[PDB]
């Protein structure tokens, strides 16, 4: 029951990241008591975190310090400023560390995503490689856990899988004006139709010639404008 | 502003609350596809977790293994003996260990709460000690949450405490029958009116005293039938 599990992978990775966002919230408004102008000015959650984590309080940060996370002179010079101006209250080690409790379980389940996604590659290259093939393995997972499983995928035809649209998020898709995404939606749904059958049956890879076949009809579509 | 701080640690802990749920879901959907029969023999999410985490693969569960947790003999059989006759299907390791890792982040939660709860309690103790010797580290904490800030929960009248109603699961009040609970919520709500006032105030401790005049009240009132 090899499809299955690989569902249940992509279904953990949806339920961690709106885990991320619960616990960012969380830690946001929290340590925000203390420095409340960092969370205008980092929008991602695992770098304030990290900075929560690693350094604490925000009088501990620093020019080097910063920039072991890859952060600009630009923006270094923008936080830095806004610790020794700072609005904040002051906290406590054992204040602190609570926070980073919080934070540190946000680092952890980055972690468990990207492992969770080697996990996910691995399985979907095995039970579908034909369909990972085409779409990739995230997304791959993503029409089973719809479909229900890969012989229930495999028993659609194309009109109900290019519905189901999720599959426009297909770059080749995502990125074409408006316009053409009907049709590219089509000839992807074709392919993955044939996609999910030689691997629900179990038969030989087509990988190759079937992203081919697919370039050939999407290259054939733009250039009708 | 240390009474904001332990408001956003009782917050924390409900977030805490909502995810082991939400990851145990999984982990119990997840794991079922393996051990379906597991599922209802457990309803607790930590022993569910920690049997997927220690143990792993049905096969590897035993009598010794099993007493390892506290389960009585009873109960060591059902599940050794669903895991002989499991209608379950068969998983590589790398399946288990995928799953694991959502069973140790659930795990790791407990012991997040557990230290968030011990970090409340420090807190309480020094910012409201006076609400935290009438309803404990918890409640005392989730009245704030509610109530904004201590100086905002030290300017409501009992009449609105009364209802914020969350004190009604005080033991004395939930512990008696319906028609008391009333009375009693109103003998609490009076004494915590007083309460976060000497504590907002920051004056001196009058915990005992508070204590021993809820318990004389609730007694009248309880030996009036």
């Amino acid at each position: 029951k090899r499809d299955l599990l690989a569902i249940q992978a992509v279904r953990a990775m949806d339920d961690i990241d709106k885990t991320i966002n619960l616990f960012s919230e969380r830690l946001r408004e929290w340590y925000s008591i203390h420095f409340p102008e960092l969370d205008k000015l980092i929008e991602d959650h695992e770098e304030y975190a990290t900075i929560v984590s690693r350094f604490g309080d925000r009088g501990f940060l620093t020019i080097d310090s910063l920039k072991e996370l890859g952060f600009n002179e630009q923006r270094i010079n923008r936080i830095l400023d806004a610790a020794k101006k700072s609005i904040g209250a002051d906290i406590s080690e054992d204040d602190l560390s609570a926070m980073r409790m919080i934070a540190n379980t946000i680092l952890d389940l980055y972690n468990i995503r990207r492992n969770l996604n080697n996990y996910l590659e691995g399985v979907m290259k095995e039970v579908a490689p034909n369909v990972t093939a085409l779409v990739g393995p995230a997304l791959g997972a993503r029409l089973l856990s719809i479909a229900g499983s890969l012989d229930e995928l495999a028993k659609m035809p194309a009109s109900t899988i290019q519905v189901l649209g999720i599959i426009f998020q297909y770059p080749a898709i995502h990125t074409s004006p408006r316009w053409q995404r009907g049709k590219i939606a089509r000839a992807l749904a074709a392919k993955l139709a044939i996609a999910a059958r030689v691997d629900a049956f179990s038969g030989r890879f087509i990988g190759d010639q079937l992203n081919e076949q697919l370039k050939k009809r999407i290259d054939e579509i733009k250039e009708k404008f």
